[PDB]
């Protein structure tokens, strides 16, 4: 395996001593496999529904459950015979919680598709080799390719293993490296090697890439390397070494586990502390076995009541339905847990072309030389109407329409525009619209001239189809097209050499027409056609059209130049050598500048406002483009990345600048920067970790295989509708529209979604607060349990899950989009809010306690054991004589439990409302407000009564249905929290800082 680019033909096969005839000898081959593997990505990680079952039970809360599953079902298992036969139904809905729960998370994973994996779909299963062993070419399977071994590759094929050219035997060979490289069109390999070592792939012109495709013609090469060693393989351990964090939601729930866990524990602690007394008892055990039945069914209770099981329900239900409401617009979230961390992203990085902007390209400026006399000098600029690339517009001269063909200048530039480009224009009559065939910057060229046929050859009585290359294959068929030097980045330009065909053209035969970079073009010109003479190229018509070059690209045109020439007297067609990409440049030269042509790239409509928002969002958007840094900048101010006058010196650099600088202001450049041009590859990934050590939440637009790796350690990559598919699978968002905008509305429903989400997770918590303080009474005195664990389970996955889930759609708040980035270490109760709830678990603890010992004593259906020990109601049937004139089973009564459960519900009916604003009034912000909540406030009271009334139902939940007095009583008891909260809400919006 080497860096065979660089490398010639025969230094590689003499590297891996292989004969290029006979190939590797099949000793060499069991030698060179045994050194570098097969020529295959890393297996999978092999998971097991055991592993990934248990570790379903690896969550500390889903742990503390399965043992109170227990405790539980033991408990059932020393039940009293017919006393009780629903004994077992407490411990048999917890594990289906559990079960269910596990469920979940494999079916999860399973539906899971691997980043890494979707790489294995540019792996072809077969390839084609030549061994010593055989004298005619062999077809085996890609995996058993050695790097030295040689191969031979056509049309169709998918390249195999990274190969070195080694003799092309065709005419011409081209490939598609889109998916590598990001360039749509194929492009044109040779066999002569690439001086630097240190070359990025898409100027490796003399390699070939696996996955690709080969488009046209048949090679020859060498196997530089195989595996995971080839570029493709690069990326894949770019990816695997990539870790991503946990949602911060997802961070604080272990944060919250471990918590609860040490909580609950006190609270053990203590009620065993409060029950020391204990230990001054008389010793002989008088329910020795009936006091820790006792406790052990307290500790069950206690579990139940601190752990949310219905929050995760509706965490994911609330992720899933503000999901669809995104993909209405275009924006598709392909994990849930990230509608989250994508409301905080405080970068966005977007890719210009396909998204920031329309890469729907049109010619709008044209300027050939109108005289040059000495010093003098006169240019000639137009305008051109038209965005489409339809065949329709003018062309001016002052506003001032005009027939192209009057000037000579614009003949000759006209043709060099059909010449030279390899992209048409078609029409498909189905969507009657006219399309690019080749690339976008070339089919504009196609339009221009179709829109400006300087032979005013009549078409308007044709169709849309055949008028779509009308004025073009005019041009065509008059010179012949003899063989083109295609683009190069060393010298930014390319050309194509030409006869004349039929006779009386023959004089001034060969001609050689050039388009590339104006400041490289220009500086190979030695001549200017001014009409049709030319004349010695001069200083001062050269600053002349280096200035106009400047405005347009400069100024608020934001305009990308191509400079057209001409070589008249062209080298000897068998005095060129049409294939080393090095050599074009110096065929490319003594040129005479015919004329510049500028195109435009216009932003998206919804771009600009899109820019402003994130501005009041408080997002940096920092763009990264191909343009130079000069246009680069000008693109940026002209969208509002920065301002007109806005200085931009150490805020946009370069893939070069930004190399050139040391770590640390390599460093300190992205703080501030907002403007990369011209960025190579492993780029994407540096802004990354750097924007990273700043504690900043980045988003990432990639399209390509080249961009997962980047995408995948970026807190949200963006993958783009029309990109790979690798690179979807690698990103936690898609835009179908590729439009950056969407972005933007993606990130806005982030923030209103969580804002939704916040509540009831505030919530649901509150209520398990209470639920706790309850619990920790009933046992710190002693009584009768007041709430079970099947009534709890109940009022936490349904009584409280619809509220809930209903308080996920509250209205979103109008200034939402004018506030900074949430910070992801915010936690969700704290300070004076931690107080609030303090003090309503407070209160609803007293009340669920007291509302059923309330029924004990002083209730008119009810034993009034008024003030006198309920409390020691376990040393009863004994102690009758002494303080028990009454039967010892009243406290297995339901009416005790059904009244709290009661209280319980109304009183979290009541804390819902509470919960449409973290400060505001009910009296200002009433609960009509969100229809929703009072409506499934409904459905949970009607199921309330449901599981009072409906037969079968009472008799599990240990609850009897409560007259209508005793339900006036569960009023008195519950609605009293509205007011507490407003009180509290009070205070905090006006004395405490608010
Ligand atoms: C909870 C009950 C109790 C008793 C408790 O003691 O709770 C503790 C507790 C741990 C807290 C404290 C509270 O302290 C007390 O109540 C003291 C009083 C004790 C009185 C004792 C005598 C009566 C909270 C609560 O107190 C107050 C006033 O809200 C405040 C905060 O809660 C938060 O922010 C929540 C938002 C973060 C948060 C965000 C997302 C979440 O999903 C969660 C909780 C849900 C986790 C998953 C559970 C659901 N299901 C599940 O796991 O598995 C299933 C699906 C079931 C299978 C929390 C936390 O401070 C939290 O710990 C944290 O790390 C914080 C800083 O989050
Ligand atoms: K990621
Ligand atoms: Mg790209």
């Amino acid at each position: 395996m080497e860096a065979a680019h660089s490398k010639s033909t025969e230094e590689c096969l003499a590297y891996f001593g292989v004969s290029e005839t006979t190939g590797l000898t099949p000793d060499q081959v069991k030698r060179h496999l045994e050194k570098y593997g097969h020529n295959e990505l890393p297996a999978e990680e092999g998971k097991s529904l055991w592993e990934l079952v248990i570790e379903q039970f690896e969550d500390l809360l889903v742990r503390i459950l399965l043992l109170a599953a227990c405790i539980s079902f033991v408990l059932a298992w020393f039940e009293e015979g017919e006393e009780t036969i629903t004994a077992f139904v407490e411990p048999f809905v917890i594990l289906l919680i559990l079960i269910a729960n596990a469920i979940v998370g494999v079916w999860q994973e399973r539906n899971a598709e691997n980043a890494i994996e979707a790489l294995k779909e540019y792996e072809p299963e077969m390839g084609k080799v030549y061994r010593a062993d055989r004298k005619s070419v062999q077809r085996i399977k890609a995996r058993d390719i050695v790097p030295g071994d040689i191969v031979e590759v056509a049309v169709g094929d998918k390249v195999p293993a990274d190969i070195r050219i080694l003799s092309i035997k065709s005419t011409t060979l081209r490939v598609d490296q889109s998916i590598l490289t990001g360039e749509s069109v194929s492009v044109i390999k040779h066999t002569e090697p690439v001086p630097d070592p240190r070359a990025v792939n898409q100027d490796k012109k003399n390699m070939l890439f696996s996955g690709t495709n080969i488009a046209a013609g048949k090679a020859l090469g060498i196997v530089a390397t195989t595996g995971v060693s080839t570029e493709i393989g690069k990326i894949r351990d770019q990816m695997a070494a990539t870790e991503q964090d946990k949602t911060p939601l997802q961070q604080k729930l272990d944060e919250f586990g471990e918590q609860l866990s040490k909580v609950i524990s006190l609270i053990c602690v203590a009620v065993w502390l409060i029950n020391i007394g204990h230990f001054n008892d008389p010793v002989h055990g008088g329910s020795w076995i009936r006091g820790a039945i006792y406790y052990f069914k307290i500790a069950v209770a206690l579990a139940v009541a601190a752990i949310p099981e219905g929050l995760p329900a509706v965490i994911t239900t609330c992720l899933a339905l503000g999901t669809r409401r995104m993909a209405k617009k275009n924006a598709i979230v392909r994990s849930l847990p990230s509608v989250e961390t994508l409301g905080c992203t405080s970068v966005i990085c977007s890719d210009k072309t396909g998204t920031l902007t329309t890469n729907q390209m049109s010619v709008c400026k044209m300027f050939i030389i109108d005289k040059v006399d000495g010093d003098f000098c006169s240019l000639n600029e137009f305008s051109i109407t038209g965005s489409t690339y339809a065949p329709e517009g003018e062309v001016l001269k002052n506003d001032k329409p005009i027939r192209s063909g009057q000037f000579d200048g614009l003949v000759e530039l006209a043709t060099i525009c059909a010449l030279c480009n390899d992209s048409s224009l078609d029409f498909n009559e189905t969507k009657g619209v006219y399309e690019k065939v080749g690339e976008a910057t070339e089919t504009a060229l196609t339009t221009l001239v179709e829109k400006m046929n300087v032979f005013n050859t009549e078409v308007r009585n044709l169709s849309k189809v055949e008028r779509a290359n009308a004025c073009n294959s005019v041009i065509r068929q008059l010179m012949k097209k003899e063989f083109t030097l295609e683009f190069s980045r060393d010298r930014k330009s390319m050309s194509v050499y030409c006869s004349p065909a039929k006779s009386s053209r023959a004089a001034v035969g060969n001609k050689m027409f050039v388009k590339g970079a104006p400041e490289g073009v220009i500086d190979r010109c030695n001549y200017v056609r001014v009409g049709t003479t030319r004349v010695p190229m001069t200083g001062p018509v050269k600053e002349k059209i280096l200035s106009v070059i400047k405005e347009w690209g400069t100024g608020r045109d934001t305009l990308r130049c191509l400079a057209l020439a001409t070589r008249d007297t062209p080298p000897k067609r068998e005095e060129m050598v049409l294939d080393d990409s090095s050599r074009f440049m110096e065929y490319e030269t003594d040129l005479t500048f015919v004329g510049v042509v500028g195109m435009l790239d216009p932003p998206r409509k919804e771009v600009m406002g899109s820019i402003q928002l994130c501005r009041d969002a408080g997002i940096r958007v920092i763009m990264i483009t191909g343009d130079n840094k000069g246009t680069a900048i000008a693109i940026c101010r002209r969208i509002g990345i920065f301002g007109e006058n806005e200085e931009v010196a150490d805020r946009a650099y370069t893939g070069r600048e930004f190399d050139d600088l040391p770590l640390a202001e390599q460093r300190e450049a992205c703080r501030r920067a907002c403007c990369f041009a011209r960025v190579e590859p492993s780029h994407k990934s540096k802004i990354v970790e750097y924007l990273q050590s700043y504690d900043e939440i980045t988003a990432m637009t990639g399209d390509g295989v080249n961009d997962a790796p980047a995408l995948k350690k970026a807190e949200i990559g963006i993958a783009m509708g029309s990109g790979t598919a690798v690179a979807k699978t690698a990103s936690e968002m898609v835009l179908a529209d590729d439009n950056f905008s969407t972005i933007v509305a993606a990130v806005e429903e982030g923030r209103a979604i969580y804002n939704n989400m916040k509540q009831f997770i505030r919530y649901l918590i509150s209520s398990n607060v209470g639920e706790v303080v309850c619990i920790f009474l009933t046992a710190a005195l002693g009584l009768p349990e007041a709430l079970i664990p099947v009534q709890l389970l109940w009022v936490n996955l349904v009584t409280d899950g619809l509220p809930a889930t209903a308080l996920g759609f509250n209205p979103p708040d109008l200034d939402i989009m004018d506030r900074p980035p949430r910070s992801p270490k915010e936690p969700l109760i704290s300070g004076w809010l931690f107080f609030r709830y303090m003090a309503i678990g407070g209160y609803v603890g007293a009340a669920t306690v007291g509302a059923a010992a309330w029924w004990f004593m002083y209730a008119e259906d009810g034993p009034g054991v008024t003030y006198h020990q309920l409390t020691h109601f376990m040393q009863c049937t004994e102690d009758h004589p002494h303080f028990e004139g009454l039967d010892c089973e009243i406290f297995e009564a339901p009416e005790p439990m059904t009244m709290a459960l009661s209280v319980l519900v109304t009183i979290e009916m009541c804390n819902a409302l509470n919960s449409l604003s973290e400060n505001q009034s009910l009296m200002r912000m009433p609960p009509w407000v969100n229809i929703w909540l009072l409506g499934s406030i409904c459905l949970s009271m009607s199921l309330h009564f449901l599981i009072l009334y409906v037969d079968p139902l009472p008799m599990i939940f240990k609850l009897k249905a409560l007259d209508l007095t005793q339900w006036l009583m569960v009023l008195k008891i519950s609605l009293p929290v509205i007011g507490l909260d407003e009180i509290l809400k009070f205070i905090a919006r006006n004395y405490l800082e608010g």
